[PDB]
């Protein structure tokens, strides 16, 4: 039902194991915002999954045996060949990190005036995208937007809609589809691979590139193992190959899925692509043969995006989240269904049901959150969402989440009890939780500095 | 009662997850010996505590620090004036590990013909001892033999014994007390502060030195901490000083308590003892000022051991183990009691009550465990106690055990899990654990390469 | 006048002694371009300074301390702290290397048709910097051009010439000033502080901004310490911070002057452009609390960093890169003058006069250098400048040169003796190189994988 | 003549350059001892080439995949199988270091009253020997007593000696042959293929067992191949290869020619000694399976053995050695001939005349090379070989010398520039140079802790 760990611990990292009473001044000091908290001061920290990972001693093997060297790096070889042989693409393109392989790819692809569709869409790939003169349209299935809808594979494309689009706007006007396995925007929710089928497809047919986002694809491959009729006899490999034989090229955020602390790539076929990719490549990122990587850390992702294939781990990656999940819903406290590959969201609108979205029930909980366990999350919702600077309103978000985000290999079942229990405890006098109100609230970027009091 | 891991992973080792058919074939191959197993076949190797453990990211960090200049190091001087001030002693020699610092001490301490008193003893140790013309006297409570019984503090000395000792043999004819903290061959178990004080009372009054063999010293200092009165405001570390107050020196093995994976020391506060000692080790470790150690092990032991003291840390250490003992208890699963600082032992003879100690059940027990768990333990029984060489039969041990010794900061719960979980499913069926018989005996050192077949 | 390496070696790089006929064959493979060449058939190589260093026992121990956190990270808050006292600006931005930091400051403090003028440029900077719009005007010392030309502080700005540009353009025209230490164009020339003070006092009048493009400032700070009178009892550190105080800012790249791997940072005083920077970096690089970087690589950035500020290290980088120039010149071999900090520039033109620019002798004496020596060296002439796109004709620089990079703490003495005795022995019979044509052109980015063969 | 380093620096170890006032107050708070100087005082430390050695960048790879486990781990079957490649033994039993491995061999191998014959000895290993019951009989050549003959192969056993032993005591009574490669006592002198022949036919006729000290077996098979006609087509793993088919086994320090900072091992072909070995190295070192070493440490010497096969690496290590003996003899510096393969001796008895050997002219010269140049040497003489308990007079060694001991891989030419000059100026005025008294001396170990001040 849930797996012990598939491994062992070679190195632990140091805590302070500061109580409650000695939390709460930190969490003051940090104007209730859990961005401002000193990683010092944290006992488990779920800011996120992306580059907070656990890396083998394998990995730090490759560490040891960083080849430096501008061009011709043996690291640099090995992060290729790797790609090319699990990922099926032609060219390989290292970059820092995922949101870089996005810029990149957004000035190759993307003529002004043209319309970029995906599966819903990420904060900084949609700028890109912009920045290029692409609309972007969402052509996810309806039920990826009812956080509260227990249904597989809810990351799914609709076609229907991207019939709609390329009948509307005409094919040549669409850029790409870019396909995100998993979709962040409905809580780390899969894509099937009938689901990739047909959109190639559909594109195919009408000479429409696809691209995919596919940053937690292993994730998103064990789903497809577990819950999609066809791949029990299929291994993790199997089916990430299979993914991508339906992409005209990726973009690859290493810092997730592929076990590292940084790390990325923009994967294509295309040969004219290519040759365009490296001319960019080098304004923003790098040499095409490190990207703005040190050689260590293409070692270091070659070597990971290999150990992420082990059936083993990314079933127990997965399982350990879903163990989080499913203690919180026997207990009654309202989270997103079903629950993602990565991450656990606290429903805050539903938990603090007291509180207006003008006092940010998310922020509250989070702070709550680490008041009682020293867990830090963060917060996805109203504060986040930043403000209209046109009219000066807040976004006001359907979702008003805390986002327990799941770091691959650093925490333990017994860190999950540390955060469930403590949620658990919060829930059951809920009422008690006190909104928040800004005392300090930066133009831009408002969710990484803003600072709160109580009301 | 269970605390949270207090750290969190900042690297994994990887493991074969081998399955059981596979594990059947590999434990064959290994003569149901699973001192013959490889490690790389091994999921939980619980064979021992010793040089096992999980250093943290400050130890590693020292680890790159090494400076391995043959006298002055810098990791030199971090260890020394750690174990002053954490021990309490004037002089530290290091050693490669423990039992080089028992060599140096038997040489240091015993005149042919005297004898050596302690709670039980340490295989190596004794034989030292003996080699330098000592009888060693067994002086510890009665209890510490009563495998079953559960009683606090089983390792204390008995203070008649010594008195007896003493009037029977006189004073000028006992080397030194060797009082060993925890007590192995009762199962791990801890003297009090109390019984510490006593014996140094009694023995200063006669003028009879007391040493300490403090492998797992940090333990005891937690069951002090836990079940002693009046030791509840006290630190670990303000524990650890006071105890070694008792003692004119100690031997220490870092790969125990210190949490390094080699290492140790030998103190003393004895002038002219350290000028001898000085002498010594430069023909069996290394130069007074490396002993037999690289610097950045110095520097990680001296790291290891400041680690020790802090209270989260420890307090989980042997909670971790009391879970594996408290689960096995609740199923029935008999077991040495207490259970100890660093393993859980089974009692093989009450678990296989329809074998005879002469079909060898603890090496049995072991070799199914392996088999159903991918899990190795260490047979402390009729096997590792080795043949008469007057009479030609077994050594018969009283205690006939399978040792799941518990590596710090290794383990999760969730493999203490799968320890219990797989030896409670073979309690449920234990009439059909089949004896053994040897197919190879080595003459010498048996249970390290002996191999047996199913009688 | 050549100090010995001030450290040891603390570990060493395996490398390949392929003898002679053996790297024919590899140069042969690689078609005659040394961009292609594998990293793991080069004895010495001398590509480039950056990203290339050796790192200290101290920074790989900084290594293992990486705090992955997305926000609060301890080696963010060292980085910055490091830069705010060593470098003296109020905010600090991480990028991933320095052309990270050039695209933020681009589109930070450029308006569309301003002009940015500047001490000669840096390819992909100027590429930003006309990306958003700005005319690059150089306003070095014509000196600067002269490559045989033996003066100090040929990197300085020309007064006059700056002076001019405001008569000419109008002040609220120039977006700034961009002063580069050292100068790559000219062969890594410094700047003196007599220098910067006077471009400082003369923008200021006018309200003009100063950037600093720093990424050899501390090469810079040491021949001002040798070279500048009145800087004698002055430390590199008050240098440095002197230096930067006649700036509103910097970009840095950690890779050269920082002793690491990877990483970069911007650097600002005013706080509406730090604000506006925190929501660019986001897009381009990571939250400001990371910038594209692991939380180890920023630790050893800042270990660097305070490295770099030691006399000796820096007096011993520079002297090394001296006596390889020193012992080229003392044979007749000709060089761009003086010795720059961080390479010797071989003068492809006097050193092949038997050959035209569109025999690519920069090329072709690179390729010969690596097949005699086993030592990688850059083309900086014909190949690297280009094709015009208009025309189709080539960019022909004025310079042609062979860029032998010399990366900081990773060869000593006898290798530079192994690079100088084989560019002496092919010098005297420099007829025999032969001159270059392609057999492949790539359309873009053409000296990274054009192929030749002999004329 | 002198071949540039055949590896790069991966990373430095940071050092002080503390001035020449500095340097003699730190000597002077040595009590001119240079045991007692602090590492980090220190800029070139050549006190010994055992432990301090610089590792490859595989070998730290190696470093972060130690398998811990206490038996079957994969470090302990590297070693083992590396060993039984390269060295041609059956039987390999790891040790801490190598007077481990002797203190093992000298109890496996002597019946008391027996004679030990070797080329020269070495003061631990002597005691071993002599502990158990033998008489040590010196059966090197008479030439290797003449410090000052310059011939090759130094370290020959004289046949004849052998042969009259012999003859005298008869076989029977010989517990076995030491051969030591190189000869410590002789200045690091080789012995030569011919002779390990002749020694082993003339044994293997009387039934006579040999057993190598083959610390320096690397530098031992680099004179072979350099000086011994026939083996200028061998590679240096087929010389170490067939010198050791010439032993029963061997003792192994690889902490020397194993390119470690810790580690050793014994080796030997016969079954029954390896049983008995079995058990003698778990009451000494450990269990057969890890031997008092790291499972990382096995791992770093097996990689490290053979790294030193390397052919352009030993040349290079011997030749560094020999271009600092040969510029100290172009000066007229007088030294020990020939120079060996880890050390240049000085003479200084010759080089301080006009000192008594009362006076302490080899320690004196000692403190004065640390205050002129930041170089730490070893004493070698009247001090180091300690007094006569018995009659209270000091013991006067024929060698009164200054050792300048080279680690491998850790020093350049111009280290050893800095050594030489330093050492060329003190002999320029050699007069000038002070004799020392004890002011300070231990009853044990006196060259370890003495002090003394300037007559
Ligand atoms: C994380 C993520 C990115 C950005 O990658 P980084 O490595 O964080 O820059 C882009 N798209 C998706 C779908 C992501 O999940
Ligand atoms: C482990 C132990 C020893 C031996 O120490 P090592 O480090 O294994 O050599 C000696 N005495 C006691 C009581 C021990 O627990
Ligand atoms: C190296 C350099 C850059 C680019 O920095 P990277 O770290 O290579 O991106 C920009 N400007 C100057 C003057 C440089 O020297
Ligand atoms: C160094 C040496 C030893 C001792 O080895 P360690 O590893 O220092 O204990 C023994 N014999 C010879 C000939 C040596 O050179
Ligand atoms: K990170
Ligand atoms: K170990
Ligand atoms: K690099
Ligand atoms: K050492």
């Amino acid at each position: 039902n849930y797996p012990a760990e598939p491994f062992r611990i070679k190195s632990v990292e140091t805590v302070s194991m500061i109580p409650r009473d000695e939390r709460l001044k930190k969490m003051q000091e940090a104007g209730y915002n859990t961005f401002l908290l000193n990683s010092k001061d944290i006992y488990i920290d779920l800011l996120t999954d992306s580059g907070t990972n656990a890396m083998s001693d394998k990995q730090w093997a490759g560490m040891m045996m960083g080849d430096e060297a501008y061009a011709g790096s043996e690291n640099f070889y090995h992060l290729e060949r790797t790609v090319q042989e699990l990922f099926g693409f032609k060219h390989i393109v290292p970059t820092h990190q995922g949101r870089g392989a996005e810029n990149l790819l957004s000035q190759l692809a993307i003529k002004p005036g043209q319309y970029v569709a995906g599966n819903m869409y990420f904060t900084t790939t949609r700028y890109h995208q912009e920045k290029n003169g692409a609309v972007f349209v969402d052509i996810v299935r309806d039920e990826a937007h009812d956080a509260g809808l227990n249904i597989a594979f809810k990351g799914d494309i609709d076609l229907k809609k991207l019939q709609k689009l390329i009948d509307e706007k005409g094919a040549e006007n669409i850029a790409y589809i870019c396909l995100a396995v998993t979709v962040n925007l409905a809580g780390g929710q899969p894509v099937s691979m009938a689901n990739m089928r047909a959109v190639r497809e559909l594109t195919e047919a009408h000479g429409i590139k696809v691209f995919y986002a596919a940053t937690r694809c292993v994730e998103n491959a064990y789903f497809i193992k577990e819950q999609e009729q066809g791949f029990e006899n299929k291994s993790i490999a199997e089916i990430v190959h299979e993914m991508f034989s339906y992409a005209d090229g990726c973009t690859m955020s290493g810092k997730k899925d592929c076990l590292v602390n940084i790390g990325g790539f923009l994967c294509m076929n295309d040969d004219e692509m290519f040759s365009s990719a490296k001319e960019l490549v080098v304004v923003y990122e790098g040499m095409p043969s490190y990207g703005g990587l040190a050689g260590r850390d293409m070692e270091a992702m070659a070597i990971g995006l290999r150990e992420a294939m082990q059936y083993e781990y990314i079933e127990h990656r997965v399982k350990q989240v879903r163990y989080l999940g499913d203690k919180l819903k026997a207990a009654g406290v309202p989270i997103v269904e079903p629950v993602g590959g990565h991450a656990v969201f606290l429903d805050a609108r539903r938990f603090c049901e007291h509180l207006t979205q003008d006092e940010f029930p998310a922020q509250s909980l989070a702070a709550s959150i680490y008041v009682e366990t020293g867990v830090r999350s963060m917060e996805r919702g109203i504060i986040s969402a930043g403000r209209n600077n046109v009219t000066g309103e807040h976004h006001r978000p359907k979702l008003e989440t805390v986002r327990l985000t799941i770091p691959r290999r650093v925490y333990t079942y017994a860190h999950m009890d540390v955060v469930a229990d403590g949620i658990i405890k919060l829930y059951q006098h809920k009422e008690d939780i006190r909104g928040l109100k800004f005392i300090y609230e930066p133009k831009q970027l408002r969710f990484f500095t803003a600072r709160f009091d109580y009301i």
